[PDB]
């Protein structure tokens, strides 16, 4: 049965709740962003109304194919009318295609729920300055101070310059890159471009890639892995075994491999810095392992919650254990007498 964290209150809504069969009262579901645990349940047999963002409906009709009757794609930052009620979508900085939704009740309460999200400043401007928001529906994550993480641009300043320098010494050599799910498309696109080439991937990959609205993406990837000198592999391919087993189908063309795995946050975090990381060797074999976030560190989750000041919060993630509940609501209310609201 549907938990109450999914179900927005005085209306016929859900959110990212499509793994309870048919929810009772509920007129429409909204989807946030195409990742697996959000979207588990949808298949091309569902026959209620979706409503998502358009990247997110070009993968609902296109990889899980579901039927186009069903999906409902919104524009974003525009007043929308959805069952009677006004809706607003707004970019949530995570995946391609994830959206926080703003809810204007018909009794005068604002709801937010913001999807998974990467909290920034730039979310300070947007249509969420402009009233006062009852209610928040959180990505708690990474609530808890010890997650500390940089920002994506000192993660891609440093994935740039490791490969340059690797392949510049060696022109033999292999860049890997591991993907599961759409997100952290920055990490192979910065790399493929500072070693002017195109990407490489399965057929699979490239069919969901096409469905994202990068612009010029067809100047960007290819199915050809030979014409190409960064590949993408799964993330579960990323290891010494799957490595020394893909540079073995390259037929001589290359004598060395450097991967990547992006993760969210490590322990590792707690230690090093981005500029002291290193990596994992093995013969002609190397993997770095780099903290490629879209969820907001602590410190940017708490920015936000003070700057919006909502009247109550409810957390969408970490929520099955005494303890993560305890501690969240203890980081809520010192936020709350902090700031002062
Ligand atoms: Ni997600």
């Amino acid at each position: 049965t549907c938990p109450f964290y999914k179900k927005i209150p005085g209306t016929g809504f859900t959110v990212d709740a499509f793994q309870y069969g048919v929810v009772e009262g509920c007129t429409a579901y909204f989807l946030t962003h195409f990742h697996s645990d959000h979207y588990a349940g949808l298949s091309k047999h569902f026959t209620f109304p979706v409503y998502c963002s358009e990247i997110t409906g070009n993968l609902l009709k296109n990889k899980l194919h579901v039927q186009e009757q069903y999906i409902h794609p919104l524009p974003l930052d525009t007043e929308c009318i959805v069952n009677g009620v006004k809706v607003v979508l707004l970019d949530a900085n995570h995946c391609p295609g994830a959206v926080m939704i703003l809810f204007y009740l018909p009794n005068g309460t604002v709801i937010l729920h913001t999807g998974d999200f990467r909290a920034d400043p730039s979310m300070e401007r947007s249509l969420l300055a402009d009233q006062k928001v009852h209610m928040l529906y959180l990505d708690t994550t990474y609530c808890s101070p010890e997650y500390t993480f940089p920002s994506q641009q000192e993660v891609i300043r440093f994935a740039i310059n490791t490969a340059f320098e690797a392949v510049t010494l060696n022109p033999h050599a292999l860049v890997v890159c591991g993907t599961y799910s759409i997100g952290k498309e920055k990490v192979f696109l910065a790399i493929a471009d500072v070693l002017g080439s195109k990407v490489g991937m399965s057929q699979e990959k490239y069919k969901t890639l096409q469905c994202l609205n990068i612009p010029e993406i067809n100047s960007l990837i290819t199915t050809d892995m030979c014409s190409s000198l960064v590949h993408l592999l799964p993330m579960m391919q990323i290891n010494f075994k799957g490595l020394q087993s893909h540079l073995k189908k390259c037929g001589g063309k290359y004598n060395q491999i450097l991967a990547f795995r992006p993760t969210g946050w490590t322990h590792s975090n707690k230690f090093t810095r981005i500029a002291d990381v290193i990596p994992q060797t093995k013969g002609n074999i190397s993997i770095y392992g780099i903290p490629y976030s879209e969820h907001s560190s602590y410190l940017e989750m708490k920015r936000f919650v003070q700057w919006l000041k909502p009247q109550k919060i409810i957390p969408t993630v970490n929520v099955g254990t005494w303890k993560s509940r305890s501690t969240m609501e203890k980081y809520f209310r010192e936020w709350k007498l902090e700031a002062g609201y």
